[PDB]
């Protein structure tokens, strides 16, 4: 009856602007806010949380988890509240699961600035740390570099068509099984489009998270000095040295360390070359 204070003239617009539950064929409501916040009021939370979008965050934030031990009621509660962080924001949303997905990126989006932050860490309680030691010893074989002569006739090779068919098989043939140091020389003395490159670097760095996924690290006490099972990341060389690669790659067995990491490349620039590739056809087949 009259009297109220929660959504704004436009944002109450867009809540409202919002479908419930698939099938329901029902529309958001000033009642359902209300009910909305009565329920956190009901979880031990502030209502006036819900008030702000601050607060419903703090609410959908521990609501995540207490969503796995509320149940189906609770449940839409928290759909409620997304919806709304949705039209705190105001992202662009028309149902229930649309604020999830919506305020999904948002999220990963916010969580993302905290991450980075942490890890440019200043204003926080930080602990020390000490640094060990231990005698510095000689791996096997002693792989060359990559000449300038070549870095060279690749540069050519990419002024000739960077981004092709022709290239994906062409680059591999100057890195032709070659290591980090060798690839990350090649692809610096590359020169296309950075855009590009960063894509690649995603697909590349995602093949080795990929890779790891797929690859169970299961070795237990291994041998002193032995030659652990590198992952993904480390055939990146990022666990693992220009030096522990080469040997890794020459290594008994030998290990497609290198090799791992050019296929890569050709993952990354074969996706490059689909993106420019001259009018592309359509395909798809799949299996259920």
């Amino acid at each position: 009856g009259a009297r109220a204070s929660v959504l704004s003239g436009g944002e109450l617009d867009k809540w409202e602007k919002i479908r419930l539950r698939p099938g329901g064929k029902k529309q958001y409501k000033l009642k359902h806010i209300v009910w909305a916040s009565r329920e956190l009021e009901r979880f031990a939370v502030n209502p006036g949380l819900l008030e702000t979008s601050e607060g419903c965050r703090q609410i959908l934030g521990q609501l995540q988890p207490s969503l796995q031990t509320g149940s189906e009621e609770l449940r839409s509660l928290y759909n409620t509240i997304a919806v709304l962080y949705c039209v705190h924001q105001r992202i662009d949303v028309k149902d229930t699961k649309e604020a999830l997905d919506k305020i999904e990126e948002e999220q990963n989006k916010s969580k993302k600035k905290a991450q980075q932050a942490a890890a440019d860490t200043g204003n926080n309680s930080q602990v020390s740390q000490n640094y060990p030691i231990v005698q510095n010893l000689q791996g096997q074989m002693v792989h060359q570099a990559i000449s300038p002569r070549t870095l060279n006739a690749w540069v050519k090779v990419v002024e000739e068509k960077a981004f092709s068919p022709e290239v994906i098989p062409m680059f591999s043939a100057l890195s032709e099984g070659a290591t980090p140091q060798d690839l990350n020389t090649m692809l610096n003395t590359v020169g296309g489009h950075q855009a590009a490159m960063q894509m690649l670097k995603e697909t590349i760095n995602e093949e080795a998270a990929e890779w790891d996924r797929l690859h169970p690290v299961h070795a237990g006490p291994i041998a002193p000095g032995q030659m652990r099972e590198p992952r993904g990341s480390d055939i990146a060389g990022t666990t693992s040295t220009l030096q522990e690669q080469i040997g890794w790659m020459t290594h008994n067995p030998p290990i497609p360390v290198g090799e791992i990491y050019k296929r890569w490349i050709i993952l990354g620039l074969n996706k490059i070359v689909r993106m420019y590739s001259p009018t592309s056809i359509l395909h798809h087949h799949h299996h259920h």
